[PDB]
């Protein structure tokens, strides 16, 4: 049984900006251990629907190790053995007494800490969970780890020019619909919701997003849902049956339906809220010591004043280093500012890359210029409520751009023929 000062449950984005936090905090070789149940030390997830698909020049681990997706060092295993940060990978927790402050492994073994970080990140909700027919075929696949990833990239080489489905209309099936394509798939995108990304587009913004994939090629069929899959005799997956009748021939499904938070391990021993571990402006949950970063916290949401839970990238390393920071601010028991985070979302698939900054209530407004056909489209939306912008959306955007959007929607600044040179308001903000 191994017993840590500091223990971070989790080997993902947020355990592994914890760790570069420690470590600019004073953290002593011995002290601080990460539990996972990957093979390998943390890495900058988004990679995995992005460049992890090229078909040439791959981003591949060790590349993307955390923190180069934010600019940072790269966090080798070596640099974790260098510093006496111990990495127990392989190594999944079955169980959590946050009583007794003890961990035990799928294999019998025991862990204990007096700080625990909890950075157990979302499920990947399967087909399979919902007991749909057929849905353990080979070739439905998820992604949300590299060994998925991997299963993937092995999918696509064996299945050479063949037939992707690509069930769902979030941010998996935006990306992997764009990377299926550029691998030389027929591809074909299956979703209920009215358009993509349901959600934070608005019906101007998906109508861009919708046509521009047309263009490149890509099927889209709307207003349902698989409800079974065929397979040979091999147990290989050859077609999609959908809710409505029709049948999509598929060498390769993938599926992007959804993830939610990793938290039945303290089912009962922490307090929660609109589906997450429950916390303060320091990440600390219901138990003292005990911590919960990433997208299982619902934390409070200063700007907002609201709780909220986000699963995004931005969020799980800024969350990791509050918490690092508030742990060692109660050591030397000085005082830390609490949380106040700016929502920034975004995507990139083809040549296309957008951000959302702020809040997404009220009424919208579109500018700039929407064609597909554009040579760089650059367009982009203001939401409005009560005479105030609470939220920015830019595609095609320069860094200074994009800078001006976040200064929108971190000011809130009053407004109304916005509509205007609409960019050129953000940028003389
Ligand atoms: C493929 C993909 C692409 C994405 N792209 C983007 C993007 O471009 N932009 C963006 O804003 N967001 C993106 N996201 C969202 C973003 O990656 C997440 O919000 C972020 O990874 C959350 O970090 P985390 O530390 O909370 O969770 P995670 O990084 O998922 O880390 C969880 C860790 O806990 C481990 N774990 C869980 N339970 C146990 C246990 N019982 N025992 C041991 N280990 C355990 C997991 O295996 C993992 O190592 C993407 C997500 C995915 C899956
Ligand atoms: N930020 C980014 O650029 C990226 C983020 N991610 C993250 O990874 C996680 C998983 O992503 P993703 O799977 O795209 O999840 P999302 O929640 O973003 O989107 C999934 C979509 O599928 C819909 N849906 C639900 N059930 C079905 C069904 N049976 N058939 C078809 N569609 C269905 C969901 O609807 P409903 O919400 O109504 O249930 C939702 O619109 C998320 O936490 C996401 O934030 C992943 C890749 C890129």
């Amino acid at each position: 049984e191994k017993h840590f000062k500091y223990v971070i449950l989790g080997g993902g984005v947020a355990a592994g900006y914890a760790a570069r936090e420690f470590a600019k905090q004073g953290v002593k070789p011995g002290e601080l251990a990460i539990i996972s149940k990957e093979a390998v030390a943390p890495y900058e997830r988004p990679a995995l629907s992005k460049g992890y698909l090229f078909p040439q020049n791959a981003a591949r681990l060790p590349g993307f190790h955390v923190c180069v997706g934010s600019g940072g060092e790269r966090l080798l295993p070596e640099w974790y053995s260098e510093k006496g940060i111990e990495l127990i990978l392989s190594t999944e927790i079955v169980k959590a007494d946050l009583a007794s402050k003890t961990l035990t492994s799928a294999v019998g073994a025991t862990f204990t800490y007096e700080i625990l970080i909890i950075a157990t990140g979302s499920s990947v909700i399967k087909l399979s969970d919902f007991g749909t027919q057929g849905a353990d075929s080979n070739n439905i696949l998820y992604l949300r780890e590299v060994d998925d990833a991997d299963k993937l990239v092995a999918a696509i080489q064996a299945k050479k020019g063949g037939k992707a489905v690509i069930v769902g209309g979030g941010y998996i099936g935006l990306e992997l619909s764009a990377a299926l394509k550029i691998n030389d798939f027929d591809v074909t995108m299956v979703f209920p919701a009215p358009w993509c990304m349901p959600r934070l587009f608005t019906a101007d913004i998906a109508a861009f997003y919708e046509s521009y994939y047309t263009n490149k090629g890509v099927k889209i069929v709307k207003g349902t849902v698989a409800v079974g899959f065929d397979a040979d005799a091999n147990g290989d997956v050859t077609a999609v049956n959908l809710k409505n009748g029709s049948v999509l021939e598929a060498d390769i499904v993938v599926v992007g339906v959804g993830g939610r938070p990793l938290t039945t391990l303290f089912k009962g021993q922490v307090a929660e809220e609109k589906g997450g571990i429950k916390t303060d402006a320091f990440f600390e949950t219901s138990v003292p010591g005990v911590y919960a970063v990433g997208d299982v916290a619902t934390f409070p949401m200063k700007m907002y004043n609201e709780l909220r839970r986000v699963e995004h990238v931005d969020h799980a390393r800024k969350s990791a280093e509050q918490a690092v920071k508030a742990i060692k601010g109660k050591e030397s028991g000085e005082s830390v500012v609490e949380y106040d985070y700016l929502p920034y979302f975004y995507s990139r698939s083809f040549d296309l890359g957008w951000q959302f900054y702020g809040d997404n209530v009220g009424d919208t407004i579109l500018f700039g210029d929407s064609d597909p056909t554009s040579a760089k489209p650059k367009f982009g939306s203001y939401w409005i409520k009560d005479g105030k912008v609470l939220g920015a959306f830019l595609e095609g955007g320069s860094p200074d751009e994009n800078k001006a959007i976040a200064k929108v929607a971190k000011t809130q600044p009053p407004v109304e023929e916005l509509k205007k040179e609409g960019l050129q308001f953000a940028s003389k903000i």
